[PDB]
């Protein structure tokens, strides 16, 4: 019968201790690295327990219920972590609930912070295995919905580089470029798997289902519809699981599905060759970003089914999910250029009209015109990605963050400041990926990265609300989002915040900092320009920043760095206001 053995057999014991690991990480991410390897090692040996006797130890218990066991056992945790004690002494299954509540989108942790190359390389050469655990630990803790499996991954193209750059001529040279290029896929792959999970748990499986019919759809084009639903079917219940922290399940899960696609790969895309010659991690990494297969030719128009049939009323009263889904994949897979937002806005759009139109004595004159009716909804992104690219190359990289920045502090100045200027950076790096392609790449690159970025808005928001606005976009429907948010003017309600000196005045520590990262404090004090003077004109702000900059330039070359910073400073503060007003 026990799961703990089925699991450890599944998966084997590499990615069983990881993703224990990754477990135990997701749920208490305030507990030190020590403390979670001692709950792996007293996890693994009773999986080697339940390897030995089926009936030998704990093994009749579910996996809820083992993890359960395991934290509340040393009640050091009452401490630090005692707001979360008040789950252990409940019960199952209303217990495991109240700790995946506590799932903290923004814990309070310093910045993972990288050691000088020498120092780093050495780390990995004296103890791999402990370099590996430190490093799924330090993110999984950090990014608690990161998608485990492909975190997995990840960790393992992290020794790739390391045993590349580790033995080289200039360390950094090498290592440098890789990381940062590694660090930003992982940071697009957690925000795009926050997305799922909070469609699942916000808005439902079937709302997840409905986006990953159509992005399927796209990518596989030439599978058949009940194919993709076997796809979509299997790929909700891989994510549900590991978005609710089973995963022992969800990796196990993966593997079958990606297994049962490479099996029945000549009927689902060609491309599908690059991925399944591949070991597991790999392959399952290939599938899930494998680009778009080319559109079967002969396809009849779409009219034909969903315009013209007789049985279209018929069709969408009987089966309604089945109509719907189909109406989805024929359309997608015929619509690679569109985002995966814009197209579920297009089945959002067919189906009210057919629920309108089939309760009138003639649906057909009533819908006739629906697929028509779908250009200004394809038209009104198509413009803004337009638009907006075209202010990208314009202005660069720093300057249009700083316009968003700007624009999006007006629009929702209740917001607090390291979340609006995170918020305007992830939105300026859509602009470095996305504008470089030819126009009809852009929108489905645009769109559906702006989605990733807005949930991140939504989520970080939802454990604070302060602004009824982003409420609203937020949790009406979840593909209306992008358009919502757009939509947004200035908020001429909002009461301007007093100006306040701390938030403006400057101190040493700050001179240590790489431009990068000067880069965030300027950014971070725009924001809070706006917020105390809402109407403040680009050359106003343009002024206040360059003097910012001044006293950086300046202090950070003075041998007394505080005496300086003590001159100018306030000096600063008294520029501010007069340009100001
Ligand atoms: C949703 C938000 C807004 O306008 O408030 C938004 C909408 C569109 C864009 C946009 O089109 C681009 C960003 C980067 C390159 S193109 C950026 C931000």
């Amino acid at each position: 019968k026990s799961e703990i053995a089925h699991r450890f057999n599944d998966v084997g014991e590499e990615h069983f201790i990881g993703l224990v690991l990754i477990t135990f990480s997701q749920y208490l991410q305030k507990c030190p690295y020590e403390e979670h390897a001692k709950l792996v090692k007293e996890v693994t040996d009773l999986a080697k327990a339940c390897v030995a006797d089926e009936s030998a130890a704990n093994c009749d218990k579910s996996l809820h219920d083992i993890f359960g066991d395991k934290i509340c056992a040393l009640p050091s945790l009452r401490d630090t972590y005692g707001d979360v004690a008040d789950c252990c002494e409940k019960k199952e299954p209303e217990r495991n609930e109240c700790f995946l509540h506590h799932k903290d989108d923004k814990p309070d942790l310093p910045p993972f912070a990288r050691p000088e190359a020498d120092v780093l390389c050495k780390a990995f050469h004296d103890d791999e295995k402990a370099f590996f655990g430190h490093y799924l630990y330090e993110v999984a803790r950090r990014h608690p919905y990161f998608y485990a499996p492909e975190l997995l991954y990840y960790a393992q193209k992290y020794k790739a580089i390391l045993t590349e750059c580790c033995e080289a001529a200039d360390k950094g040279a090498c290592l440098t470029p890789k990381l940062d290029a590694l660090k930003e896929k992982a940071l697009i792959s957690a925000a795009q798997e926050r997305l799922r999970c909070a469609s699942i748990q916000k808005f439902g499986d079937r709302a997840y289902k409905a986006w990953a019919l159509v992005r399927l759809s796209q990518r596989f084009p030439k599978a058949d519809f009940t194919d993709i639903s076997k796809i979509v079917t299997d790929l909700t219940k891989v994510h549900k699981e590991c978005c609710h922290g089973d995963l022992l399940e969800c990796a196990d899960d993966r593997a079958d599905l990606a297994k049962y696609m490479c099996e029945h790969q000549e009927t689902i895309s060609s491309h599908l060759k690059e991925c399944c010659d591949k070991p597991i991690l790999e392959k399952a990494h290939c599938i899930y970003g494998l680009h778009n297969d080319e559109t079967p030719a002969g396809l009849p128009a779409v009219a034909e089914e969903f315009v013209e049939d007789k049985d279209v009323c018929k069709n969408y009263e009987e089966a309604k999910d089945l109509f719907l889904g189909k109406f989805l994949y024929e359309y997608s897979r015929r619509h690679p250029d569109y985002s995966v937002v814009l197209l579920l806005r297009l089945g959002k759009a067919y189906e009210a009209t057919l629920k309108k139109c089939c309760a009138t004595d003639d649906p057909h004159a009533c819908y006739a015109k629906v697929l028509d009716e779908f250009q200004p909804l394809v038209d009104e992104p198509k413009n803004l990605v337009k638009q907006n690219c075209e202010l990208y190359e314009q202005l660069g990289d720093y300057n249009f963050q700083n316009a968003l920045l700007v624009r999006y502090t007006k629009k929702v100045p209740q917001v607090s400041t390291p979340t609006l200027v995170e918020i305007s950076r992830s939105l300026g790096k859509v602009g470095s990926k996305c504008c470089k392609h030819p126009e009809a790449e852009r929108l489905p690159c645009v769109e559906d990265y702006l989605s990733v970025v807005l949930n991140r808005l939504c989520v970080l928001h939802e454990k604070t609300p302060v602004s009824e606005k982003v409420t609203k976009c937020c949790s009406e429907s979840l593909v209306d989002r992008r358009p919502c948010f757009s939509a947004l003017g200035p908020d001429e309600t909002y009461v301007p915040k007093e100006f306040n000196a701390e938030t403006f005045t400057f101190h040493a520590d700050i001179c240590t900092l790489p431009e990068t990262e000067r880069k965030i404090k300027k950014q971070t004090a725009l924001v809070e320009l706006v917020k105390h003077k809402p109407h403040a004109t680009n050359d106003q702000l343009k002024t206040v920043v360059g003097e910012f900059t001044a006293l950086l330039d300046k202090c950070c070359s003075a041998e007394d760095k505080e005496a300086c910073f003590a001159v100018e400073g306030p000096k600063l503060v008294e520029s501010s206001k007069a340009t100001l007003g």
